[PDB]
């Protein structure tokens, strides 16, 4: 009787989810890229027209694998020779088309092996980053005007990120911030000099005869950081006469006496700048505000517009202290930060005034800040139904902070929990995207009326496809633990009996300030678990996990591989109690920090799990990054936290592993969690001896995900839960 | 009823095999070393004398884990803070004890991080090598005299050898030589400087923050090489004046015109030295023969005393052209090389005369020469009854070839069948070694009349304790394949019964000129595997094999790859018909050069194998050392061997892995074959979709050898095999 989700299905993509990626390119129209085509939509009525013609690009010669249009719709910018590096960062080839005359420019062209390249915001100014150093274009087919001259492989990063301020502050490689309307480039520029270098073989194709070794710079934990200066130039000053005048933005005095990072830089008006610095103890921030001196050129930051934000629980912020949101004349702004009560809320800020008000409160928190009108203020929370791991949009009332209204609350309540929004330009329409418990669902509204205009993609396609098949089904619910809830999900085997007995496997990741337990419709490998080899496929979320208040994140500050892992051994403790859960049968993995955290629980001695699988685990937090680590854990010096590092590594749990079957799987070229890492844990079990599996993946990095990498690494994993199972 | 031999027991040690280590000091006495004390026996009747008490070191601080006796019995050489390098060479302190006094000399200590020391023949002077300089010491308190001013870690070697020339040609970190009398004192030099260098990292303790990156200098095929020169300095003209003046022996003319090696060096006489040269294209040697001209100072090498040594089958010599063996005056010498028909024998040469003669001839072959008088010229063979894995000491009368009498033969035939001897100083006594098929048995006899003196070792002790449990028997026989026999052995099961079927696992090594078939006692992996699991172990010598003549042994020429992975299927394709063993249970394992041979089988697509593990394999020829696969594969160059450098890798065969159960093992630490290979050969396995099973060792080297991680691989491997062979 019908077929099931099955490993291929998973590998090879049969059944898959339609979206609708748009780009509001003013308050009225949205891009939309049809494979072949770019339409431009009407968001009033939903009329489009083609913008650009599939066929145009033919006779090019380069595969084009992404383009941006100029803000002025008068360009557009060709990606090509894309060639990737770490997780946002890439550097690729760049041609630019103008669209006035449906010609290729051909001179002054940018740089092959650009690193990074943007439109100003308005019109068609280009900045770009190429060999370590800043450029800008004016016109698109001028000489282009270099503005720094210090950039230097590996040491001197100007307008890019390097490796630590990519993966742990800003998420991104870029590292420069156009104003407004296009007059002022503001950017970051990086010190690498005396950082420590990580260094692993790349072996590269069959034909390489010796190995490579790789280099970058990369901070651990406690060792020396890059350092920052944060610049910002005038555009139409560069005219031609000599090398641009950068006017620098330093201190503030608070942050200098020591080691310190640039974490946000929001643009807040044409001439004011806001910047948050944070401390290397990750605990004390700092907001400035500089204003444009137009008589004296350059910027100063009044400190009676300084604000600070720290925290005495833990570290400041979700990950970083969040990004401030200016109202229209730049003299107030709302941004979310802890409570007293320690719940994320939004607060009210007068640019020199000290106190905020907060205008949410209660229980549960808000996520983000959406979009900011002289009326409104829309934003995402877990508040509905009190479940922190559904998400709906809302609006309050800017003049009157009681009128709060959910926006995507009671649209589908059946289908619908869990909603991210995309705004545009000045807040007029906006596209609500569900995203689960039910199939992926996208609609266009307007905010005149918060009425639905119309149901961009529904998914009825997959959902014609997926009742063809057994599909899993999934429950989020709780369980208690000493006077307080904490949250879960199983993905459930079909026609699910609760009279039957489940091997259960335990899907942990449980890094600080993480979700596992949501509403998100997923088709991945534990789809397959579940429908083909009828596991039960659990996910906990326990102390230090995040968008439940402070007093459950900051659980673990200072104590990693301590309570984040008693509890995903508590959480299956209870479910093997349940009923419909076999005792005997019960398996963990992870990966990354849940490969951390996974081989923690199986050298813990606990004798609750029967065999597990780490991919990619930290092992000793000496090991990782300083931003990342010290953010939880201090400095590894005997001053500081050093005795907790030392108690946190898997290595000394090495004699429990006896107990248990365990699977260790690390990519070589891992620029991320360095091979390294499993390579102390395999020695480590090696000296007590203690047989287990492994495998590496020659050249992979953190994600493992070539093509065939992917496929073979679930492949295997699929082979030793069967056989630990069946 | 009785326990077997388990995998503990091999991984415990708890049945050790004894043995007899001795060290002839003379030609009538020698050392042997007792855990604590140091014994020095008269060969004649067998007496012994405390010679350096077991507490005589106690307060000395340090662990010693060596130690060597000047030739004069004046002083003793004490090794400690040893730490290993590669696989022969290590860095050590040293202190020197006087014995004449009871003291432990203080003054001009040798230096920490020693990197090779030696006693000269005679006397007590020391030549050691440190920062990759030679010193020179006349007294063991005196100031030592530098001899080179050149080294430079990682470039240029004085007195010790690379990379390359310790793992494939010298199987030594020295590279000096003194003289008979210790007058000379004569090194190689060798110039890394354009050798491109392997890197790996080496991860250490947990408490390392960030890996380390090893570099050696390391010459993969057809890259740059080292270069050599040689040199010889008077230990007697040192005195104190100026750096020491060294004379270098250059060319030959044939060597020169391009890249060559120094392949051995052997003192003829006081005063001349002889030498052989081989080109980067392995098939022709020179030998030099240098004499000191007195009044000139210098080294003159007479091309009336050049031999050249050449092959047109193949290369030169089993791994490198054999060594001469001089004759007292230095006029004269035997040296083993290939016969006409292809057989390696001895051959008498008259240093200036250039056709030499065959002393003895056959379809078998002389192993090496042990020891020659003016009487007599003693070497160990295979020609007893016709097998080549056997070893017996024969000699032969030097005035008349035809009185050849073998003198280990019919000592005791049912147990011993391979000898290896260690002769006293003047060949007045010798000590043989039986290590199978029986218990090892170590003996002293007296030349004169070549009778047994005693029985030195003879391992009752590991016989009381063997007879308690259910050991497995060997079968050492042959099979047919074109025209030609080729043995293979098999490690049986105890109460074997050929009515019942039994797994069988394929143990493959197969490099060129090697042997794993023969008459050896082991204890080992297998032991356990036929005694516990009840699975055969056997093992095939085909072509490429050595010990049996060119024509098995240059089959392989230039074709790696080809001949001996395809003999290693025939020989299970054989097997499996025998009627005790089972079809469906047929497995193959090999490590080094057998990984590479086990993982060519197993992408072969003959379907023979159900399953394989590969330890540290070779994957592609162009990752390993020039020396060696050059030796046997040409340059990887289009005008050369190329293609078949290209036909023979691992992972052109991926594709055929699908119908496998594979096990890749290596060592991250590996220097010798690099974890490179095992790398991409997993990548290639990914690359086209194929499961399979894989262990990486840190931090360790090709043998995979320290104590846990020997424990833990063994295990593994003892898991992999039970699981496909439906046990457990
Ligand atoms: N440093 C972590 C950064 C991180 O958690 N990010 C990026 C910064 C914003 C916070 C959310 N997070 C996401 O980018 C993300 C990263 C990794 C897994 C899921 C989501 C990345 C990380 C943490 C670890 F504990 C690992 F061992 C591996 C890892 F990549
Ligand atoms: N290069 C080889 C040197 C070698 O065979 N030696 C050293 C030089 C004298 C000839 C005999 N041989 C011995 O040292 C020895 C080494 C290894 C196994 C058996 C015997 C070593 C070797 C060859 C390979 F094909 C491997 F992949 C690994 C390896 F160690």
């Amino acid at each position: 009787s019908r077929k099931t989700y099955t490993l291929t299905d998973y590998l090879k993509n049969t059944y898959r989810l339609k979206l609708y990626s748009l780009r509001w390119i003013s308050d009225h129209e949205y891009l939309y890229k049809q494979e072949n085509n770019i339409l431009v939509f009407n968001a009033e009525y939903g009329n489009s027209s083609v913008f650009l013609e599939n066929s145009t690009f033919d006779e090019f010669g380069h595969s084009i694998n992404d383009y941006s249009i100029s803000p002025d719709g008068q360009f557009i910018l060709l990606e090509y020779n894309y060639v990737k590096q770490w997780r946002h960062s890439y550097t690729a080839s760049y041609d630019i088309y103008d669209l006035n005359k449906r010609q290729l420019i051909t001179e002054e062209r940018i740089p092959n092996n650009t690193q990074w390249v943007t439109w100003s915001p308005v019109g068609h100014k280009l900045a770009y980053v190429w060999n370590n150093d800043i450029y800008v274009k004016i016109e698109p087919n001028l000489p282009s005007y270099r503005i720094t001259w210090t950039g230097k492989e590996d040491i001197i990063y100007n307008g890019i990120t390097d490796w630590v301020y990519e993966e742990e502050v800003f998420s991104a490689y870029s590292a420069l911030w156009w104003s407004p309307n296009g007059t002022f480039l503001a950017y970051a520029q990086f010190n690498d000099t005396e950082v420590p270098l990580i260094e692993y073989s790349f072996y590269s194709d069959e034909s390489l005869q010796y190995p490579k070794t790789v280099r970058v710079p990369y901070p651990k934990a406690g060792a020396v950081n890059p350092t920052v200066k944060f610049f910002v130039v005038n555009t139409d000053s560069l005219s031609s006469v000599t090398n641009a005048t950068s006017i620098q933005i330093t201190a503030p005095a608070s942050m200098l006496i020591g080691d310190h990072y640039l974490c946000d830089v929001t643009w807040a008006t044409q001439e004011r700048i806001s910047l948050q610095w944070l401390r290397r103890i990750q605990n004390y921030s700092v907001m400035d505000i500089c204003d444009y001196d137009e008589s004296s050129g350059r910027w100063n930051c009044l400190v009676a517009r300084q604000h600070i934000e720290m925290s005495t629980t833990g570290w400041v912020g979700r990950f970083r202290p969040s990004e401030p949101h200016f109202t229209l004349d730049g003299n107030s702004f709302y941004k979310i930060i802890s409570n007293e009560e320690g719940y994320r809320h939004i607060c009210y800020f007068q640019i020199d005034k000290k106190d905020c008000t907060f205008i949410t409160k209660g229980t549960w928190e808000v996520i983000g800040i959406e979009a900011l009108t002289s009326d409104y203020l829309y934003y995402i929370s877990n508040e509905y139904k009190g479940m922190p791991g559904g998400r709906n949009l809302y609006k309050i009332q800017l003049s009157d902070y009681t009128k709060v209204t959910c926006l995507s609350c009671e649209l589908n309540p059946e289908r619908c929990q869990y909603y991210s929004v995309s705004f545009s330009k000045e807040a007029k329409y906006y596209q609500l995207r569900c995203s689960g418990p039910g199939l992926p669902l996208y609609t266009l509204h307007s905010s005149v009326n918060d009425k639905g205009l119309r149901v961009l993609e529904d998914n009825s396609a997959l959902d014609k496809m997926l009742q063809n098949v057994q599909m899993p089904s999934k429950k989020l619910d709780f369980i208690i633990l000493n006077e307080t809830k904490f949250w879960y999900q199983m993905i459930l085997p079909p026609h699910f009996d609760k009279s039957k007995k489940y091997p259960l496997l335990l899907d942990v990741y449980a890094g600080p300030c993480s979700q596992k337990a949501d509403t998100v419709f997923r088709l991945n490998w534990a789809t397959y678990l579940a429908s083909t080899e009828n596991i039960i496929v659990a996910s906990f979320d326990g102390r230090g996990s995040g968008y439940q208040g402070d007093k459950i994140m900051h659980a673990i500050n200072r104590r990693l591989g301590t309570f984040e892992v008693e509890d995903q051994i508590e959480a299956a403790r209870q479910f093997s109690k349940m009923g419909f859960v076999d005792n005997k049968r019960i398996a963990i993995w992870g990966w990354s920090y849940g490969g951390y955290v996974t081989s923690m629980v199986l050298g813990s001695g606990s004798g609750v799990f029967k065999c597990g699988i780490a991919v990619a685990p930290v092992s000793r937090w000496e090991y990782y990054d300083s931003v990342y680590t010290e953010r939880y854990m201090g400095l590894p010096t005997p001053e500081d936290n050093l005795d907790h590092y030392r108690n946190s590594t898997v290595m000394s749990r090495a004699e429990n592993f006896k107990q248990v079957e365990y699977l260790l799987i690390h990519g070589t070229a891992d620029d991320n969690v360095h091979f390294q890492q499993s390579a102390q844990i395999s020695k480590a079990l090696v000296d007590v001896g203690v047989d287990f599996q492994a495998m590496w993946y020659t050249d992979e990095d953190h994600g493992i995900a070539s093509s065939t990498a992917h496929q073979h690494i679930y492949t295997h994993m699929s082979h030793f839960i069967k056989q630990c199972f069946s």
